[PDB]
């Protein structure tokens, strides 16, 4: 069956990244279902630690660990077994009363905090990977557009000439700082609260560092109250998502304006646009609007979480609001969609240049030229050039057709006196490519300057990927160590005890 | 005239920190007035840099710089001169048309972004200092309460025995992470966007690193669009304030419950409480409630700022919402108030111990004892002890009066069988101080464990203060370098040119 | 399999209303699935209207309408058919190209706005029914507690004597105003935007009033742009939910404090409490905390929706955030839970009276007595009585043991002079039941006054139920008229054409 | 001194409504200063009522009332006297100890709730007046633009032809519903809580209806707890402000896009635009952006207030967040600014018509014509016309130059067959004015339909003004009755007692 939305101007298939925006809502797991596999890993790590500590015998440990595998299989289709007390009761029905010993020295409170952290930790690495991919698309696109002259806007009005590459490198710098925010957050998420038990620790001689290591954490949440009451990392995860997405909304909005029927300086790839069921002319920026929708929605978890923390004491509380899978899934869909939008965007280079040459964004360079050539102060030069623009608009003279006569008349009308500049001084000031070339300092649009920023960003992206690879491998190594330990116990009991 | 609110049970004067909560609203500056002195520093730094670059002569620079001092004095009483174009026009009226040259290579856009950053930077150091003072009060209070046995709560129900010191060290760990959040933010705030001009840089040969150094920044906002469009640091400052304050609200709420007429396990110092105009019995927790009010209000800037960023393009925009002085002033007042609340809080040690001994928080240790002594699983032990509690409540037996007979009856009623434990096993399990001593692992309430955390926090506080001293001195050194440079130019022109 | 959470002090089963809090998240529909049946009704109403207008023949109409029934059945298990263009394409595959004629004069834009309104309209009646049930439980509980003397709190400190009935009638008045907010909103939700088509109407001669009537709407959204761009009713629905739930959070918090181990003036029914997996003494207020959680979470949709409206133009936009089924489902679960909490709450009448008599809430009446009997001004009387309290606390004298000697000493200590009041004047002022009886004006706790409020609320509840019955019946009558019209067309075509 | 921002293209003076956006922040009162005059009226009304009830003698009443006038004068310059206990103490210093009797039967709690309500009530009438003025400007502008053909947008893409009048009437309908929201809120704000005293009423025999009438309230907040704990009206006021302002942001954004350099279909009046300190070409939409800024900021109070209510019990609490004068002042400034923007907006009628005729918004009418003329279904007609657009864009054919040849080729290319329509059928379908005339139903853009909506809105505006006049006069009559009563008491005591 064909995709019934791909009619008229919506040619071909949706890009996969565009389709993600339509799929995440129905596919999202509940928080309980998303965290359950991590809870199951925690049971194994806790039991292994209790065995190292002599609290459980190897025989008891093996019986429990084999039972966990059986109950996990039951829970794959029976969602009622995905919360703790139901799961423990199924374990007791499966292996007998020794099941209850897996809770020695532990609570649902530290289990819940730890499992949520493991879920958020994996989702944070998923998010960092997606943000790196977005930054890669932005920087790699910029590298092909060092000569793509176009105007930059302030207050939704044409400001001065830049290049598309220069614009994209603003987004790259935004993303670099968001990657810092997320890595900083990761260090706070990746702390283990297990051993806090209910909120006060336990008299059982746990080794909190072992459980933490077996589960891939990089350190402990030390104080036992902080271990169960601490929630600021959840609020912070919601915040970084919201602020990151606000910059994604701003880029989506920018592109939506560029691709209006009236600006027509860029066009979305067909695979990132839809159409209308009634209006056959529509090429609709549905990828952009649904990406913005995700940005706006991300405000919601942030406010709910912070409201809940403002409403309680510094205690474990079941009233705290969570960061849920569907919210993260929306962020990933929007990030992937905007990655593809940027990669595949079609700039209209001729129209971009036309606006830059014709619509008066070159007037700052004309003003700076007067100051530099005749030494007047900036305020008087500005008033002369504003008069040039006013007269040029009234007479229908595009910026690139402004000449010596119009400039002299404005100087006379505004000052009573002419001004000692040549026709060539004016022509060169009004050339939009010369406007770009003259802006050659750090962070400015001249190609040599933008290329310097690209070179720096490519080195930063290498470091971004290395950080992610290291963090991912640390978790994979820990998960394998735990799996090996579980099999050692089960098999040694089966064959030798 | 006496403070008319200090009547009846509101004895003595308000503590100064308590009075701050009443004073900040009327005393707060507008953002324009708060940022204006930083704008004036920017004018000096920009002009000095233009002089180094040969864009201004020393004579022009001296004329401008002396004029800035004159207009600054006018603006001290004439608020109409505290925005840019009015200020520049007053400068022109004061020194002549050369005033206009101070805007060469610059815009209101990069000026505004930089001045706001300098304001927020100083307010961030102010906030870090206040948060350090709060953490100092918390840790120093904890050190005097290693033996102050009391219950910890979960879900507003008595959970297990801890000490007041252990509780306070949860707050210390919360604050350590908030200090990290603020220092991480500082690195993003303390970047200079000057040289971006309108949004695209300039053809004038500025030295962006010099202006940055003269103003105490540690690096540049490199890309010129990011320099004027970037606002994520403002959202992030609002967020860290909100999350930090949510933990302050939680502590205030905790203390408010402790000091209810019904709990009566702590009492506010008289200097942090008020009374009622009608009800003479009231000792009201006004310091706590107004501190929470500031926490709730801090949600507002966070949402407004993020909404504004979600509403625009990746451009300079006058539609962005700001973080305003009154919001930061409220945070500081609440932080100071809670610092004094904690320092001066009066715990009722006898009542705290009574609740711990009598109200069943020791039942976990009774359960753990059964598991440890007779080897039953945790789930069956829990059911026996729950029956002990149910029977004890029905018969009016306080926890510390539970004995061998009641425990054996519960085992029989719930299991048909007695249980092989002694009267001394039970007595020791129900002793709340022994509950504390048994919880001796990392982050647990035993005195040796809490003291370890205190020792660590004292070392961390030394590092917190050193970071703040270094950051403050860097800004002071830069401000003196700028002041010296300005005087060099003015005096050299006056005497030698 | 037993409910594994019902162990220890969590006796019996969860109340059904309590269980609802655990079930709504996994059971919630997506918005697409929730709105789809309303979209299907819209197709029928639009087609019937087109038939009345002569745009479709009866034969074309019958073919389409029979096909809608077939595609609806396919969509019951194939979720891919629950959005418009996929559904229309399935209709074309089922009945042929005439399927396309059902879109004459219509768009996905007016369809979407109308279907969302029909969904929200039904959910608003569901919510009004639940809020009425909550108010019923509150008022009916109050009627049994006109004599249940207890203290009211301000600032979490004991204030003056009231009754439990008086307190509950505050909640009733809150709920009356929330019911007004919801009925006011209903009038704006129950307006039909169909006929706006894309945003500008259509040249086809639709009868917008007929489609509206067939779908149960009470009027039109007149202007075609407002018909597709209008979203304020969605924001308003989110707001009323949030403000209503904030009052529900406040009641839940109040009850949570009453039922602390320290206040112990009320106890939750066992069917509304849980316990701990580790601490056998816990009787945890899980119903209250999860109800508050829903209140906090309701802030999220409100902010996301308003952010999205602040981010766009006055246009149809796919970037607008929606009010989703899971949010409404949470509100209903919390409302039902709190209805059952209130109905089944167990006040400890003796302890309530003890606090009222002993903990100094009667001091206002002692002060008023001095003013009334000896004519001193209120401020001087207040200072004398504050001294009484200070001395009584120091000496360990409960309020009901304060006598003539202590009052005379306070008058002397604070004023140098005794005071001409009798022992009986004091005894009667300190009797907490007399405090209640003396407060006999409108809205005050005396039984005759509270009963007057109950009588008024019972009359209001009758009107609340009548409004709901009328609104529900109007929708049921319209749905039957539409169903009859569809069958008339299908059967007339089958037999007579 | 000239307005230094009026340089270059910022000709003339700022409009007064535009200047309001720059002035409100520094001019705003604190809440304490804004509410103080209402508190002073409450003192008079309470004292008059106590006199009617015989609680105060006429002589005591006269002494108090004359003293209130003296302390009010002191407080005009001494802000320390603007809170209750300081004010009462100044009254005692002025007239003696009888000052204390003005607090008989009252608290700061009911005083505060009532004074805030009187402040919000006046600000709500101020807001309703401003919203009526905005609606007047919108409707009166629409009446001059029934023939101003232009495109409407969906998803920021050109959709179909409408008129500027039709668009403005969408805003009028939005505003009508916001006026309903505000009048509905007024009925809840204008209820008197006085007589609740601390929270439980009083044994003094107050006449709560008299105090209410003297202060202009229309009814009571009956239950005494609701009288002091009730705050939902504050949250609701914040919400209506936020939702109303979101529609104002959307109109501002719409106009900002219309007035881009690229759309250029409208131009702001010079008096509502600014310029740049650096870029002389700028005509910046500063009125629009600062209006949007106010909209975004209005989210903040809404969230803070609701957070505070979610954080407490159903009690009087000093932790509740308030709606502050500066927030309302911002709303009024933005509403006035947008009133002037709309009144003075300059549409470019020729460019609006050009886009409507050339940029393919007429394609729906071409599609509807095929269905109507040859009877094909809507889906097949849509596919043919989409091909027309695709081919026309590729060949550079503007919509109004599409003819029979291009339509037949598209039918053949997409269907293998021609289509039986004439050149005149096509020409008439592509005429944008005929597109408007054909859309003649309720709420559609044809002039006769828009004029019907204007006639209805003019009748509604008459009713809006009558409601406001009645509500205002009721408050003025009450204030005069109170003033007369105060003078009666003072003068009768002076001359006859
Ligand atoms: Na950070
Ligand atoms: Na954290
Ligand atoms: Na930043
Ligand atoms: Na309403
Ligand atoms: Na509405
Ligand atoms: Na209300």
């Amino acid at each position: 069956v064909p995709d019934a939305t791909r009619i008229g101007r919506a040619t071909g298939a949706k890009a996969p990244e565009f389709q993600e925006l339509y799929d995440f809502d129905a596919a999202a797991l509940t928080l309980t279902s998303a965290v359950f596999p991590y809870d199951s890993q925690i049971h194994r790590a806790h039991v292994v630690m209790l065995t190292e500590q002599g609290i459980l015998t190897v025989e008891e440990s093996a019986t429990i660990l084999s039972g966990l595998a059986q109950v996990d299989e039951l829970a794959a289709t029976d969602g009622s077994l995905r919360t703790y007390l139901p799961y423990e009761a199924a374990l007791k029905r499966t292996i007998g009363s020794v099941a209850g010993k897996m809770h020695i020295g532990r609570s649902r409170n530290d289990l819940a905090n730890a499992g949520k952290r493991m879920f958020l930790r994996d989702q944070l690495l998923r998010t960092i990977e997606a943000v790196i991919g977005y930054r890669e698309a932005v920087v790699h696109k910029a590298a092909d557009h060092l000569d793509t002259v176009m105007v930059v806007y302030t207050q939704r009005k044409e400001a001065q000439p830049i290049t598309l590459g220069h614009y994209l490198m603003a987004i790259s710098e935004n993303l670099a700082k968001n990657l810092d925010r997320y890595r900083e957050l990761y260090a706070r998420i990746n702390l283990c609260p297990l051993g806090a038990a209910a909120t006060a620790g336990t008299g059982w001689p746990l080794n909190r560092d072992r459980t933490s290591a077996l589960l891939g954490f990089d350190g402990l949440v030390v104080n036992s109250i902080e271990g169960v009451a601490g929630w600021d990392h959840v609020a912070e995860h919601a915040f970084v998502n919201a602020v990151f997405l606000s910059g994604l909304s701003r880029l989506a909005s920018e592109i939506q304006l560029w691709s209006t029927d009236e600006y027509q300086v860029a066009e979305l790839d067909a695979s990132f646009a839809g159409t209308s069921s009634i209006m056959p002319q529509k090429k609709n920026p549905m990828s952009l609007e649904r990406s913005r929708k995700a940005a706006f929605a991300a405000m919601g978890p942030l406010v709910g979480i912070l409201t809940s923390l403002n409403a309680i004491e510094y205690q474990m509380s079941a009233a705290r609001v969570e960061l849920e899978p569907r919210s993260i899934d929306a962020l990933i869909a929007a990030t992937h969609a905007m990655t593809g939008v940027v990669r595949t965007l079609h700039p209209n280079k001729e129209r971009m240049r036309q606006y830059a040459a014709e619509n008066y964004s070159t007037m700052t360079d004309l003003t700076d030229m007067l100051v530099r050539r005749v030494g007047i102060d900036y305020r008087e030069a500005h008033e002369i050039v504003a008069h040039v623009v006013i007269t040029a608009i009234e007479k229908g003279i595009k910026a690139n057709k402004i000449g010596l006569d119009l400039v002299q008349e404005a100087a006379v009308a505004q000052t009573g006196a002419g001004i000692n500049v040549s026709a060539d001084d004016i022509k060169d000031a009004l050339d939009p490519w010369q406007n770009v070339l003259r802006r050659e300092g750090k962070g400015m649009p001249a190609p040599m300057s933008v290329k310097a920023s690209i070179d720096d960003a490519m080195a930063e992206l290498h470091k971004d990927r290395a950080w992610l690879a290291n963090a991912t491998q640390a978790l994979a190594n820990a998960k394998q160590t735990l799996a090996d330990s579980v099999q050692q116990i089960i098999q040694t009991d089966r064959k030798y005890l």
